[PDB]
């Protein structure tokens, strides 16, 4: 009855819909064999995401205490990540957040809409007009929330080539595991030279504010604040793309729908919120252990047990969002807001960012390209294999007609 989640993700939808169905508390095995607990209902998951007893802590993981974790396990790095907020909870966890969030405020993302707006111009003026077939991705989607957090992070200009060679090393699926690790670490060079420049001269970006932070006295030290920066591009990067990429799928499958934003009778915040709750680019999040056996309906997260959130699935939860919760439909009211940014403490920072480069690249794309569309039927789409994010190969797209 256990739920195989397939690290090459062909099914995504039918793998969401078993989840649901095995729901709230559904026995699932991650790549390899390992074997944990998935939330797959919106209600629960909301609950076990205030609950304290699930914490981040991998110390009350039993499997892991022990010998269960192959060391070699590919998802062990989700499972024990670096030092972070990610890591921690409670007074720790508020710690970091509370002075990450005077660094990377509202403020701040509104006031990077005039480079993102600009940004968005210069990739869509790079687009090829032959009329053949694009790959929307690779030449739209991707490079934008590189050279956007590039900027908001105040990184030096000069060394943009040298990161966006990195960038596509460290996110390729063909680059040796080895040199993925190596890659990292110049990934970190930079950051901290970054740091290391904006303490010498402070200025207007996001490292010199995450350098200002502080608490009565309290402050983030150097280390705190590179793990900052690098979780910011492992956790924002590929998640925005696929905000952007899957955004343009959905509208490219539903014609009535497109049209009404097209029009203006319809925002285009409505394509990203119902983009986020139908196709998160976030299928599942790793990971959360059971300091003490918690309830979940009828069954129980015994101590010791994991488990992870399945944003993906009930993101589809029709008792959350009705019978039409299968669907895409922008026009929808539900009582219900979706939760694909996460809920309680550990809710997703990046929210305001990522909606704002959504919000100015796809009005910008098809007020540019008003009839692009996909390429291939969408069936034909294919996602990368990462069990726990939700991108695609590539979008193949027609800008105009030829
Ligand atoms: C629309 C694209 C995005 C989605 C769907 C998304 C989703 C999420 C979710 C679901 C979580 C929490 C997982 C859990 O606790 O169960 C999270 C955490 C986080 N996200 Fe995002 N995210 C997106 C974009 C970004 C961006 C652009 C950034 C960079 C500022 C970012 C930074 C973070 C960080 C730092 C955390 C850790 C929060 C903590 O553990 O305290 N995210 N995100």
């Amino acid at each position: 009855a256990r739920i195989p989640l397939d690290p090459f993700v062909t099914d995504l939808d039918g793998e969401s819909a078993r989840l649901r169905a095995a729901g709230p508390l559904a026995a699932v095995e991650l790549p390899g064999g390992v074997p944990v607990w998935a939330v797959t209902h919106h209600a629960e998951a909301k609950a076990l995401l205030t609950d304290p007893r699930l914490v981040k802590d991998i110390n009350v993981w039993g499997a892991w205490r022990r010998g269960e974790i192959p060391a070699d396990w590919p998802l062990i790095g989700l499972a024990n990540p670096g030092r972070s907020m990610l890591t921690v909870d409670g007074a720790e966890h508020r710690r970091l957040r509370t002075l990450v969030a005077q660094a990377l405020t509202v403020r701040r993302v509104e006031h990077m809409r005039g480079r993102i707006t600009e940004l968005t111009d210069r990739l869509l003026d790079e687009l090829p007009a032959d009329g053949g077939v694009v790959d929307l991705k690779a030449a739209f989607a991707y490079p934008l929330p590189m050279y956007v957090v590039a900027d908001l992070m105040g990184i030096e200009e000069a060394r943009l080539p040298r990161l966006k060679v990195l960038f596509e090393k460290f996110f390729s699926t063909q680059t040796p595991p080895e040199e993925v690790v190596a890659t990292l670490t110049e990934l970190a060079s930079i950051m901290t030279d970054t740091v290391a420049a904006k303490r010498a001269a402070p200025g207007d970006d996001l490292t010199s504010a995450l350098i200002q932070a502080s608490e009565n006295g309290d402050h983030l030290t150097d280390a705190e604040i590179v793990s900052t920066l690098q979780l910011m591009v492992a956790a924002g990067h590929e998640t925005t793309i696929s905000l952007i990429v899957n955004a343009v799928v959905n509208l490219s499958t539903h014609p009535e729908q497109r049209a009404l934003v097209l029009s203006g009778e319809a925002e285009w915040s409505a394509v990203v919120e119902e983009t986020l709750r139908f196709s998160t680019p976030t299928s599942h999040v790793l990971i959360r252990f059971a300091a003490e056996d918690v309830p979940v309906g009828d069954r129980v997260i015994p101590a010791g047990d994991a488990l992870i959130v399945s944003y993906g699935a009930l993101g589809r939860d029709e008792r959350a969002h009705g019978p039409t919760a299968d669907r895409f439909d922008l026009t929808r009211t539900s009582g219900n807001r979706h939760i694909s940014f996460g809920h309680g403490p550990h809710v997703c920072p990046g929210a305001a960012l990522s909606r704002m480069e959504a919000g100015v690249a796809l009005p910008a794309l098809y007020a540019r390209f008003p009839h692009l569309d996909l390429a291939v039927p969408a069936a034909e789409l294919r996602n990368k294999p990462v069990v726990t994010q939700n991108d695609l190969f590539e979008l193949p797209v027609r800008l105009a007609h030829h």
